[PDB]
């Protein structure tokens, strides 16, 4: 009746597995959570449904969750983010995976629907990225809200919607803001994008960054990381923002801050990092230099008005998967990446292992908090314990040969902190 | 009986005044506070006692406070930080200033004591930087605690002590953590030091940064700013930390993290940014390469064990004010800057105007909150309203020609934020 | 009898063609050479044999040479550098191309041999990269030296051998050092590598650069570019050199300079940019951290002793084309890229179009000088006219929206240079 | 009759001496030339007249020359570059020095004239920086050209004039282009300015670099160094050039290149590095944002039309020595630094010791070549032997703990270079 799993080519298992193994060596935190909670199986009895890009980095997550006693059913939260060799490794491993690269919007839904019912019954835990899973249930299958003990949100856009649902009393189950974890936002969002953005642009366009003008919308952690990447390759980065502080920041870094209306005329590479709609409109496409490269790294695909291009370009020619060159009426051409979808995951392989390890460690910690200490998490949206947070960072120091210092009784006194204990207040922003 | 003011040479007034005027053009926020509250005189009735480095930047602060109706009596919170031409300008302006560059520790106290009693009676407000003023009274003149309505703390070390006093029930008056203001910590502590540290080292030693090895203790905002400075000139930066997160950060930036015990052997320039004691000991001085330059930018002078040097060096020769070259017993020489005291303010001119403007604006806002809305500030230590915070940033965007963007009703809707109102949650760390 | 061309899959033409067209838009110089010398056909009568990585960038070169009246027969100077879609586009265009990705060393020779005889007879012009073509003939087919009018050398290693052949009186035909062209060495070697090195590492390993230790051997233009790339991602770069100046340079940039003997113990990514043998030996592989990534970007494959690995590792497992993971006896694993071959071209797509345009324009200019002004080029090795050099740079300013300034008669006088003419002496190093 | 020496305050000797000693420790090459040729006194019989900024770094040069047997008479080649404590140290040392800070253009000449006649008769050697000395004699005292054995030129502007004199057969004595020395142009011109420019701007204005727009005219080594400095502090750098290559360079680094005519409207700090006249005119001053800071780091003072300001401003108010604030007619103010003169030397202390040691070493080597091997240097302008050049770099590696690598007989063979000998061709540009 139901399918055991759904993937592109399970014959990609062997290669995926090699990829997973190589990656495991790069994710200290994840492997540390394994070496510590494999026997106790803290996630015993858990039936987790997760909506996250099925990548090699995600397979190591899923496997770590299964190692901790959980039962998992997975789906990608992106139609192009899946890494078919990593997905055929999780299926063969015997885990039910319904994901492949290039699913029609319609299949994207069916895949999530498969992960809603397990052997022993429906899900009782949600691991989300983007918000699609926690919303599909809240609005389509509300009868399951009662059997779900918690929610784990990976990205900014997802967490923004949680705070919203709660604001309008729509959130019926507890959730942990995993994104806002210092070791998540300041490392995954910032450093991950600094490396994985260009990987997406390059692999798809093979364009030269040096000498070009790059326009980045939004100066959040993702923006700061994308800007520093481009700018560090010889590109001239212009930044657009709606926030005074963030903007004063881009300015105090040498970046020129102005409106997209004025910038669209100068840039060659446009990257949207803001988490809101209508960042790049037809009114802009009409001013862009020939063959401008437009991509978006925010979570969803409405920052760039693709429909406009689709309904206003003389012709569209697909160069290769997730790379289209449009011919406007003024003759210029617009190279669109991943149909306005996430560029790093759509055209590249996403963030590198080491950084994803920080995020996924917070993700496993969260599931264990929600599924084992329900009391501390009443309906609403909470942060992961500062202690747990500082634990992720600490668990990655050894791989990098980092040598922390130690206070002396005398020092620990001076400050008033614990020579071996915490000293950082929660006002600390890092 | 009592003195009207005490400064080095009041004949420096004319030059100071020009300095102040040139600076006023660089401090938008301060001038904006003047152009908005000069008639209402919100600080009317206030008798402020401030302990802050008497600099040109501070003169523009004091004058702004007087412009808002306040009565002010000043003193520097450092024996070497004073800028005699700016102090002789405030004195001539008719404001009682008791400060000069190079006071004996004994004069340093008398100076603060002068600013405790005004014409109309004792102080009723405290503007502090470092914690000396709010402590001099809490422990030496407790009878005045009753007449003080509030406290304004400039720096980390000062705010750390406030949180401490409160912890042990020693704080008898309210205070506002000005340092932790995003537009203060992320701009003054980080960007100010990135520019003003080297200004201190250079003016004193004229040392070449490129090619050297620079060891920076502590990776807080000050540390990150100092590291990026040195590292940006061609120096090789090594970082020492006691915090996992901060350390994983230094690491993810290309910086080598290890202990001072190992690092003291490689470095040429040592800069302590940590806010605790015994960061550099004699056990280290004995391993430092010849003519190593040691300086401290943290707030107080015990990070570097100067006493050791003083009691263990074969000889000490003063090159010029605040620059000493010591001859150890192994023959090497150790160039000490400002006797372990703040290097940027002792050997240079402190942070540049534009950045101090952000900090001092928060400082003026604070005084107005404490002296006008006492109800909102019960004994303890509070942050300055996020709204007031984001107001400092916003008031400096024009001078930098920064063009903010504006959401459309449609967008403001999408997000759920106010097209013209705030959208940043307090979890935001920036 | 003889084959018309030899490629992998000529059905890749359509895709290649699109790639070529997109690239043409990025190579101003090349297209400018076409729009100026297509009618005159200055290369009329020319029968060029070229040994250069058959890439999309190289197809635009070949086609430009045919546009100028030349007759071309091509071959790749690397067994892994070929770009099969770009090669099937040149074959379809009707140009004899003998090249594919992954040829056996034996086929690599047959391929070059095919390009030695044209319809109208043997070659009369040599376009080389690496030195293999001008050496195959000088040593294997010396009877052809008489019919060859000149030589064009693309890379440092190739040009180093020319100066050598000449030194021992082995060079029987004139050659132009194209590499040493300012617009070639300072743009292709430095900026090209700064972008294309990591493209190779990433595409193959997908490794995270931030937080790692990268060892780069040699601080030439290639070294400087690779160091800045890595270092710019958050990696810690150590450099090894044999030259005082170059080393003092790395040092004055914050880079630690030491021997490979000491560094092999700390690095995670090893990149050889030196153009000499035995840079990385077994004695090193035995000290590298687990899963260390080793790659070479110099021109030939003997910088890294791959034979040792091949003859001393417990086992070798191929992850995917041009990516091997070795199991040493101490248990550590060594991920070797492209079998010690050129990493950017073996695992990625090489330098980006725009930069290659500079180098290839110098390459076309050179053929025109050799084939049209033989007099000015007597047997030996010459530089390309500074005028022609400064012409490449000039021809790319427009695409970048660069606005040069113009001296006034008054200024042109002051300096003594020509208001519209050259003013840069040949001592200028840039 | 004649004066023994002329300085500001010889009581500054003691302090200067300490300065000299601290500096000597930073100049390895200079001290190495002393430890090797002090006994042989290769400059015995020499009567050197030098026109170079009398700085602490220059005293170590002069003393090194005297240590090698030379007789010296000095003068500053700038009216504001002199460092009075370093000059009063050379005078006390018993060396005739005629230089102070702030001499009238008239005294500037008298000072040079003093250094033309020694005890044993007139000069026989010229050490110049700028060209004033070799020109004062070639045009005012041609009778001495016969007794001068050689010329040493420090800076680009000076060397450009030599090549000129020669071009019009005006040069009557041999000269060595010291500037063009790789270890001079690529270290002093580029790295020295990257550190000493801002030292000049900061000490005089104390302006904040972050957030500002900085316009640099000319992308030579000086330009590249200044741009990287400002840009590295958070400023936005625009560049103007007249050369295609240099310009394509600035572009490939992320810098916006345009005309001063368009840029004068955006910048806040203007820095001329070009070696030509009329870079900044009144037509520009009339468009600059209020309180714009204008300075020039080129060698002479005509890059900025100061006369215009002087003849067109409503008023000029001197803030402090070498700092003037002008009031234009449109109301804006223009802060001029050092009256258009060299900013790093006029408002700061010039390049740091370690870098000056490279240039001054080349300067000593040159004097020894000219005065001892006159044969190898016929009338004209020559470069210093590459061997001697590579010897400066080499002599500074130890202070920086740089560990060079050593080829093996096997490698030395492979390349064809000498395992212990040179391998770098003269085409190398670095
Ligand atoms: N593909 C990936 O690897 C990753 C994607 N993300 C996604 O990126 C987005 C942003 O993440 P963060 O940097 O953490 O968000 P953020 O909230 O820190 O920053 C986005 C910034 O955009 C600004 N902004 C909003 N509307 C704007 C407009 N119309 N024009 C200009 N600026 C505007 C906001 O003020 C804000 O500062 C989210 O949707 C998140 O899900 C986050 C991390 C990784
Ligand atoms: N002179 C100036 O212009 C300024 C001075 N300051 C002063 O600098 C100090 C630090 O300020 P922030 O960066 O805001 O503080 P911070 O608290 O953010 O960072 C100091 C860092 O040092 C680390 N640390 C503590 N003890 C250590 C030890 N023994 N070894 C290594 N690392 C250690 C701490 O974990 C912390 O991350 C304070 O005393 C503050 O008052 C702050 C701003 C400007
Ligand atoms: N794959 C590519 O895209 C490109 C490859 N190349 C190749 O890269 C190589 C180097 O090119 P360039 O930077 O122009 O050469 P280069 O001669 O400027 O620099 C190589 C440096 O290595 C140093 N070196 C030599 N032997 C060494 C050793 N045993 N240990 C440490 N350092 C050592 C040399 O002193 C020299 O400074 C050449 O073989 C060239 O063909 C050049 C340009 C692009
Ligand atoms: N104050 C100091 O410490 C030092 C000063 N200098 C001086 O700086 C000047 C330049 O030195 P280098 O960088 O070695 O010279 P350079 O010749 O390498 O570069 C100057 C650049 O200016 C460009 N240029 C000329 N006229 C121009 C104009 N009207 N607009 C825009 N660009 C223009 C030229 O094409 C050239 O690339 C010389 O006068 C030299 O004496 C050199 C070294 C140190
Ligand atoms: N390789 C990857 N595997 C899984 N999630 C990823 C990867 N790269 C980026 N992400 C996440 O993508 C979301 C936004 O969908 C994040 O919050 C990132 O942490
Ligand atoms: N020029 C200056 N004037 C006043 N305070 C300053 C200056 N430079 C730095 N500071 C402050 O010094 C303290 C630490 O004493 C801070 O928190 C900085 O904001
Ligand atoms: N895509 C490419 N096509 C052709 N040659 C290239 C490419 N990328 C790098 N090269 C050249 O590779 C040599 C060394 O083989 C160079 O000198 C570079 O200019
Ligand atoms: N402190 C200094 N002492 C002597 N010459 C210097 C100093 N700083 C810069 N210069 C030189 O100034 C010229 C241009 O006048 C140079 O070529 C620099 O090498």
């Amino acid at each position: 009746d139901k399918l055991p799993y759904k993937v592109a080519d399970i014959g990609l298992a062997a290669w995926g597995r090699k990829a997973l193994d190589i990656a495991e060596n790069e994710m200290p935190g994840l492997m540390r959570m394994r070496e510590m909670y494999s026997a106790s199986k803290p996630l015993k009895g858990a039936r987790i449904a997760g909506c996250l890009h099925m990548t090699v980095e995600t397979a190591v997550l899923i496997e770590t969750l299964v190692a901790l006693g959980a039962e998992v059913r997975w789906s990608s939260c992106n139609i192009f983010s899946t890494q078919d060799h990593a997905a055929a490794a999780i299926a063969k491993a015997g885990i039910p995976v319904f994901a492949w690269k290039g699913e029609t919007d319609e299949e994207y839904l069916w895949c999530i629907e498969q992960t809603l019912h397990f052997k022993d019954g429906p899900l009782n835990m949600i691991l989300d990225d983007g918000g699609d899973l926690t919303n599909l249930i809240h609005t389509k299958h509300p009868q399951l809200l009662s059997g779900i003990r918690g929610i784990s949100e990976e990205t900014t856009t997802g967490v923004h919607n949680l705070y919203k649902m709660m604001a309008n009393g729509i959130l019926k189950v507890p959730a942990i803001n995993v994104n806002d974890s210092v070791t998540k936002s300041k490392f995954d969002n910032l450093y991950g994008c600094r490396e994985s953005l260009i990987d997406g642009i390059k692999r798809a366009t093979d364009v030269m960054i040096a000498g070009k003008v790059a326009v980045v919308a939004g100066y959040g952690d993702v923006g700061k990381g994308c800007a520093q990447a481009l700018r560090g390759f010889g590109a001239r980065v212009i930044i657009t923002e709606i926030e005074p502080i963030n903007a004063l920041q881009a300015a105090m870094e040498g970046y020129e801050v102005t409106t997209m209306d004025e910038a669209c005329k100068e840039g060659n590479i446009f990257v949207t990092t803001t988490g809101c709609v209508d960042i790049i409109l037809g009114r802009h496409f009409e001013q862009m230099k020939d063959d401008a490269i437009v991509c978006n790294i925010g979570h969803f695909d409405v920052e760039i008005d693709v429909k406009w291009l689709n309904e206003n370009a003389v012709e569209k020619v697909n160069i290769k998967p997730q790379v289209d060159r449009y011919l406007l009426k003024n003759g210029h051409r617009i190279i669109l990446l991943a149909e306005g979808r996430l560029v790093n995951l759509g055209c590249a392989m996403g963030h590198p292992s080491f950084v994803m390890s920080n995020s996924f460690t917070n993700q496993v910690m969260a599931q264990i908090e929600l599924w084992t200490h329900p009391d501390k998490y009443p309906v609403g949206v909470h942060f992961l314990p500062k202690k747990l947070d500082e634990a992720v960072a600490e668990a990655h120091l050894g791989k990098l040969n980092v040598k922390l210092t130690k206070l002396t009784e005398k020092q620990a006194q001076y400050l008033g902190m614990p020579i071996n204990g915490p000293f950082k207040p929660d006002h600390y922003r890092y």
